[PDB]
């Protein structure tokens, strides 16, 4: 449609409530950033259906959050012309679908608690060596190699890319990455050239879309901050069921103090994370103001 067309090139589009239109916006956006040959069309929407299928119905870590931070790396790389290659960008347009299959909506931090199989499996970065796996089984599926016109080297390329793009956005890697990014850009040593930067640069982008609830329009982000409390506070639950005190952030009873956390959260987390990707790549100033906009409307809240 028209409106779609036009508003989806906004980083703070919303990808709207119907489903159904999901994978045809995401099928666009794979189109205008990687081209309409390079992609085996059946075989493209056959990947993206099977993908659809592994998520689960969870309140906030659902099919609609892979499709709307698939978004947000397609509003970067689109205002990022000449930067990432083909692969690159073909690879994370993937690995944001792809980022969160299987969640089941708790944390890596709640499966360690639990001594869930999964941790036992995977010590660090947990679900999200998971998401990495359940990527590669559906790559794995007849009819579902996506990247099969791509050489045997270029296929171990994509994949490493997607690796390394999907075990990014365990939040708990966000932090040391932008304190060395942030020590780059300080004393102009950032090299984008230099694979260990690049891949870098990529993990702050992940982080960055997988975030992005806080770089739309208030009435959007007012939103889906109840589809993440409701995920995290059904964590506290679980963690009460354990004998376990959960923190404040998943405790249901610590409720009203939802406005001081948002502070927390954007003083420490998004501003610094949208305020570094701005110094790398400036285009990408509408995400920092929205972010400084909500900010604001936190402390409306308070006030
Ligand atoms: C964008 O979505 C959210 C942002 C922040 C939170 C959040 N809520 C609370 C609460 C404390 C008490 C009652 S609620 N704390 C946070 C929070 C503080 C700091 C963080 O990272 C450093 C991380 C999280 C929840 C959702
Ligand atoms: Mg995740
Ligand atoms: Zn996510």
């Amino acid at each position: 449609p028209a409106r779609i067309c036009r508003d989806i090139e906004l980083f703070h589009f919303d990808i709207g409530p119907f489903e159904n239109m999901w994978p045809g916006i995401f099928v666009y956006m794979i189109h205008r950033s990687c081209g309409t040959s390079c992609f085996e069309l059946e075989k493209l929407c056959r990947f993206i259906m099977s993908v659809k299928k592994n998520y689960r119905r969870v309140p906030y870590h659902n099919w609609k959050h892979a499709v709307t931070v698939a978004h947000c790396m397609y509003a970067i790389l689109q205002n990022n012309n000449g930067l990432f290659t083909d692969l690159e960008r073909k690879g994370l347009l993937i690995a944001c679908l792809c980022h969160d299959l299987d969640h089941r909506g708790f944390s890596n931090s709640y499966l360690q608690k639990f001594d869930h199989p999964l941790a036992a499996l995977y010590s660090t970065s947990t679900m999200e060596q998971h998401h990495f796996s359940q990527t590669v089984s559906i790559l794995q599926l007849e009819g579902h190699n996506i990247f099969s016109t791509l050489s045997s080297s270029e296929y171990e390329q994509v994949l490493e890319i997607i690796r390394k793009a999907i075990i990014a956005t365990d939040l708990a890697l966000y932090f040391g990455n932008r304190k060395q990014l942030e020590e780059m850009y300080q004393t102009g040593s950032l090299n984008l050239h230099n694979q260990s930067h690049r891949d870098r640069v990529i993990g702050l982008m992940m982080t960055a879309c997988d975030l992005c609830s806080v770089t739309k329009l208030w009435p959007v982000t007012k939103l889906t901050a109840n589809d993440i409390y409701a995920e995290f506070w059904a964590e506290g639950d679980e963690m009460k069921k354990l004998g376990i005190q959960p923190i404040p952030m998943m405790d249901r009873d610590k409720r009203d103090e939802v406005p001081q956390g948002q502070l927390g959260f954007y003083n420490a987390v998004a501003i610094p994370c949208y305020t570094t990707l701005t110094q790398i790549l400036p285009p990408t100033e509408p995400l920092l103001k929205a972010c400084r906009d909500n900010l604001n409307q936190w402390e409306k809240v308070i006030r």
